[PDB]
């Protein structure tokens, strides 16, 4: 039950009001950069008019592969009048493949996420912010 | 058919407590996608007015059968005055069977959950919203 | 006399403390190594999968429970698909969970309410013992 | 600096708003009851005009020495208009000296706890509500 | 004498920012008691208009020096129209040196914490409140 | 240009998301094999005791630290007695946290906060590297 693996396969429905939903499955910006063998420390951040955060990541690259060793010192300012962070998070893979730091957002008419992730494959480090 | 019975409730509160055997699952929408062997990545992801929601999915699958091997970058926009998003887990089963992506809701006059779920079945990939 | 019903069988002891009030601790002796009796009376050998639920007018909710009975005796192997809605305007629900005993010889689907007048829990109960499988909500 | 152990001693202490605080230590209704070898099971409860709890126990008395080895099924009703039951938590210390059930409750005036306690020593069972 | 520096934050807050070496913590209030050898049960409170509560704290003294093996059966109540007791936690350290019961208090115009201590050094017991 | 002073050294990227909200995303490599440079001159070889505070119109917090020397290198054994009062209307801390690293490197009271206009953290932290203790409020 599947054509090819390039597009969105949806399953759709209108609810008692006339409202659509749609059910997806889908296959599949982000900041990218080499690394070094050995130890080392990063500053991973988002900086932006509503929000702004950050941690440091320390990684490890033994043989040609590397991993998040350590996530830490998360920092945060997000300016938006009645804007309410119910929670924050920071955590680390048991793996080390990467780390987030999440923050569950709220105001008067809606309910998100915010996510500024690092990921470490090999020797790359890309990170994202969602 | 299921065996039920109907219970009146000390606060004068009246239903029905019933048990049902059931083959498949009934959530508010279903889909299912075959599966190709090896690894491959998929976006799962529900989108309606009120509650917008996706993850992640690792799916691997050796010969015949396969599951869930990772189930990451949950993100997640409601949009509806006065809702509030108490809670939120995108957990995976241990056999990897499953990944499930609970909201536990609420506002003046209501309290429930949704749920956006992928479960893994052989060549199977079946996704639900409920 | 205020029948208790149970006091005839707990030892309890009326009290008062630092506020003044007025209540009676208690403790009972309960007996577990007693089968069930109002359940649904069969439950077919091998494993199969079970929507238990209730619904009302305030309360509605359910889970699954895949019950696994091998020989005679039966046990919940899990119990998933927590699933609810409790509409009603007052009624706060501050927390809800769903869990198996160890033994799986019963589920419960706990919430911790409130509402104007009074703070309570409610449970969705299945239990299955031999070929039993019963359930309750209180 | 301790004459007898038998009356409390106090460091007192006059507020700048000329309100007295008392520091103080002091050494020290409950009910209680004996108890069988082997295993046995019991209802722990409270019932009063405002506070209603209970839970179960499952005892182990193995020689003349016996300990909680369970505390379990959970239940409150709480009657009472304006209260809020803020926290509830049910818990076993690891000897199984004891089992506590208790709840953080406020109200328009003032914030506190309550607590129903079983204890068991030797083979004597005792409980308490604070 | 302290080192310390003044500070203007960049929202224009002015503060101090220093380090002080201590000889003995500096609480509101401390009482200090003798302790005989062997194991004795003790109840450490504070009483005021506002804040009220206790716990116990089981004491053993092996020839000179003494810890505390226990600190149970935490007990508050407070009183204040609005005040909001978002977290209570009683622990000990794993030495037994000492027991704290901390509240961390709010209402609309604050934010605070009031720490009901109990240490234990050699035949010493030290009582505090801050 | 809007002058970073860490954009310098910083790759970072332009980015825009569902929302049509625009933010940049950056990494910084960073050095942490390197000593203290403000910090307070002196603490003596053995074993100390230490306050450390931030005191303001707003904020106001303290904790002790016990530091331990040993030959030449300098670590805190331990965080305690973490206290607090932040007085001010609009403002609310939502959690509050004294932590140590596991080396004994720093000490840190983070305060999770939020007004009418934002949210924040704020951290009181101690350091120590051989022989010297710093401290910073940000
Ligand atoms: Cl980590
Ligand atoms: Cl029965
Ligand atoms: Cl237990
Ligand atoms: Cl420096």
């Amino acid at each position: 039950f599947d054509l090819n693996g390039n597009i969105a396969q949806e399953k759709e429905i209108v609810l008692e009001d006339g409202t659509e939903g749609t059910l997806g499955v889908m296959p599949i910006l982000k900041g990218t950069y080499s690394l070094a063998n050995g130890t080392s420390t990063w500053k991973i951040y988002w900086y932006s008019g509503v929000y702004n955060c950050s941690f440091n990541a320390k990684i490890n690259v033994s043989k040609g592969k590397g991993k998040i060793t350590s996530a830490y010192n998360p920092w945060y300012q997000f300016y938006s009048p009645g804007l309410d962070v119910k929670k924050s998070k920071l955590s680390k893979t048991s793996s080390g493949s990467s780390a987030s730091y999440v923050f569950d957002c709220k105001n008067k008419i809606s309910n998100w996420n915010v996510t500024l992730k690092a990921s470490v494959s090999g020797k790359k480090l890309t990170t994202s912010f969602k």
